[PDB]
């Protein structure tokens, strides 16, 4: 049984949606497509509905539409954006051209909730605990976020937090190896970001507000020191090793004299997150077991994902192949409990 759809002009196109979604009100448009807030009469929930723009305009658009859908369908965790619904007005493949995605309405990001204020230690424990819990899940699926920052973090007024992959509402939270276009990366690029987020929550200041790419690097090296010999050993590029070999060696500052007054557990966790050598950074699961999170840690409700086959989305296919693939993802969607 199909729901009854209704047609309505919004953000300069005809939106066509099930009647369960009421009171459509645009929150944003862009090249990606646009979004309305709505009330979902069926669940009683305030929801965001995204209408993809030009989803099947080209191979690249089609490919991306398929990845976005597939990723959304696989993310099922309290601290990660998930899918409430996916729908198309289309009744067959032959007429399939629009894709709408539904999730909880999110009216505020982490910036919007903290507003450059120091938070209490307890409040930072809660926020960070959740980021890390979502990241354990995400990383267990063999995914690296790669651009974790306060704008990619949805936080309601109960400080309940979800990781996003789009700015809801800088380069300051990026791992130094991402800033340096390092060919390889591990999941601890995201742990670096968490450390930057956590420092700023504690202190009320951006940790490394560089004015540009190199000023950013200088600020980082100042806190965490220049590469040691173990780290230099693992540099492939002759130009990167010759650059480093020519730096005046600086020592890693004492984080106790940077985070004056902070809980000593908080300083300890930060020392473990903000190691230059990414092989040396704490992992999410490890950070979740750290004493800093004693009050929130439950080793039995820190769930993992089935690894996520990213090969199916990096194929080189034809428009109408990606579109039928995407159409099957729509048809197969099972609403969550
Ligand atoms: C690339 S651009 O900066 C961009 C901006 C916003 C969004 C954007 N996408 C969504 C959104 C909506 C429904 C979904 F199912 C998935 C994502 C939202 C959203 C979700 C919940 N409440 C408010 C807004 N914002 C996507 C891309
Ligand atoms: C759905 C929210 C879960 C977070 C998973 C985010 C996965 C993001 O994955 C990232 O996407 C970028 C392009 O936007 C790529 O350039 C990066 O290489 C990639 O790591
Ligand atoms: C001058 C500033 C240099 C920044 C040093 C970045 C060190 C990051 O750490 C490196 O991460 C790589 C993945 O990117 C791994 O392959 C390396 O083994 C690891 O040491």
């Amino acid at each position: 049984e199909r729901p009854t759809f209704y047609r309505q002009e919004l953000n300069k196109t005809i939106w066509e949606v099930p009647e369960r979604y009421q009171n459509l009100s645009p929150v944003g448009s862009g090249a990606y497509g646009s979004v309305c807030a709505a009330f979902d009469t069926k669940t009683g929930l305030r929801v965001a509905v995204k209408k993809l723009s030009r989803p099947f305009q080209s191979i690249i658009h089609a490919k991306r539409t398929y990845r976005e859908l597939r990723l959304l369908k696989h993310m099922k965790h309290e601290n990660v954006i998930g899918l409430l619904d996916v729908f198309t007005p289309a009744r067959s493949l032959e007429e399939f051209n629009d894709v709408y995605l539904v999730t909880h309405l999110m009216g505020a990001d982490l910036n919007n909730i903290v507003k450059s204020q120091k938070l209490t230690d307890d409040h930072v424990q809660f926020l960070i605990y959740q980021i890390l819990r979502g990241l354990k899940y995400i990383h267990s699926a063999d995914i690296i976020h790669r651009d974790l920052k306060p704008s990619n973090l949805a936080v309601n007024e109960d400080s309940e937090l979800k990781i996003l992959d789009f700015g809801l509402c800088t380069r300051w939270y990026r791992a130094p190896e991402i800033m340096l276009n390092w060919m390889h990366y591990n999941q601890t690029v995201d742990i670096w970001s968490v450390g930057c987020i956590m420092a700023e929550l504690l202190t009320g200041r951006t940790l490394f507000p560089g004015t540009d790419h190199i000023d950013q690097l200088k600020l980082i090296l100042r806190l965490v020191g220049t590469p040691g010999a173990e780290l230099l050993k693992k540099i492939s590029s002759e130009s990167a090793r010759n650059y480093i070999q020519s730096l005046t060696q600086m020592p890693k500052m004492n984080f106790a004299n940077v985070f004056i007054g902070a809980n000593p557990l908080a300083v300890d966790l930060l020392e473990k997150m903000l190691v230059l050598d990414s092989d040396k950074r704490i992992t999410a699961a490890q950070a979740l077991a750290h004493a800093y999170f004693a009050q929130y840690h439950d080793p039995d409700d820190e769930p993992v994902a089935d690894p996520y086959d990213q090969s199916l989305e990096s194929r080189d296919l034809l428009i109408d192949e990606w579109k039928s693939l995407t159409y099957d993802e729509v048809i197969s969607f099972v609403p969550p409990p």
